[PDB]
């Protein structure tokens, strides 16, 4: 069992969250976290054009302007290589995964990190994962805002 997250847009986040409002994306896949975590030589070095396959994963470094490629090339070869084995079934299940992010909240939509906002006393979701997780920056008792959506606890089901 893997560990889906994402990023969610907020404007009161600098990066990846802010570069996210402004595009009015809601979630950009961050990666598809198996146990094993990729040490060593990759067997294979990732591509510009493989790693733009993965559509709306935007990447988290200002550096490209939150495009491509160096938080996709990141997650291949720390989470990838060992893991799929062939890059091709690694894009297919990315892109899957990001295309379903892209088509609303999923299934199991958990809060990972909050930035609490005073003005609307609401713990604005910045990541997410499709498990429950212990919490960072969420405020006690405070609702979740994930990407707009307004649930009452830490794991949104629509
Ligand atoms: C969660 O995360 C997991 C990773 O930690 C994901 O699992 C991986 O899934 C990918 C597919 O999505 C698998 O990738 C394929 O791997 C085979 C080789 O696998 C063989 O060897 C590994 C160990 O070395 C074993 O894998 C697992 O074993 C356990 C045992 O209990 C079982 O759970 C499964 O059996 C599992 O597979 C196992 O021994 C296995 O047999 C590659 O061959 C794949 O590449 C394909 O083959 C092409 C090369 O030649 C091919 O040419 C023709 C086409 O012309 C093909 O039809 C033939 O197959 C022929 O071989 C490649 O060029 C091409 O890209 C093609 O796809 C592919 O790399 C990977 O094994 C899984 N890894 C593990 C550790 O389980 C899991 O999907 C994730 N799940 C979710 C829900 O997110
Ligand atoms: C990646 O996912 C996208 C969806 O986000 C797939 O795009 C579809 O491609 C087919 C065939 O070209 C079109 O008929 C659909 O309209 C496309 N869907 C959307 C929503 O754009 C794409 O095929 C996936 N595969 C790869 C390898 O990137
Ligand atoms: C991002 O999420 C919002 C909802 O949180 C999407 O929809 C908003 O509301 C109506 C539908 O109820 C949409 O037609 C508007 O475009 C959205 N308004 C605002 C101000 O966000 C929104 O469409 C989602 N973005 C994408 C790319 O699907
Ligand atoms: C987004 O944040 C910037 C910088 O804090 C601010 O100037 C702008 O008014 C914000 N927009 C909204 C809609 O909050
Ligand atoms: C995408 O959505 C469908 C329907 O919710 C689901 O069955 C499928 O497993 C999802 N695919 C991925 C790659 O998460
Ligand atoms: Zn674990
Ligand atoms: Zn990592």
């Amino acid at each position: 069992e893997n560990i889906t997250q994402w990023n969610l847009q907020d404007n009161g986040t600098e990066g990846i969250q802010r570069a996210m409002f402004q595009r009015g994306v809601n979630r950009s896949l961050h990666g598809i976290w198996p146990e094993k975590i990729c040490t060593g030589v990759p067997s294979h070095l990732a591509t510009d054009t493989e790693l733009k396959a993965i559509h709306g994963m935007m990447d988290a470094s200002e550096k490209t302007n939150y495009t491509c490629c160096r938080l996709q090339r990141h997650e291949w070869n720390k989470h990838g290589w060992c893991n799929w084995y062939n890059i091709e079934p690694w894009i297919l299940l990315m892109n899957k995964t990001q295309a379903n992010l892209t088509e609303g909240q999923p299934l199991r939509e958990c809060a990972v990190t909050c930035r609490y906002d005073r003005d609307s006393d609401l713990n604005v979701v910045t990541q997410a994962r499709d498990s429950p997780t212990p919490l960072t920056g969420c405020k006690k008792g405070k609702n979740f805002s994930f990407a707009g959506i307004l649930v009452q606890g830490p794991c949104n089901f629509e």
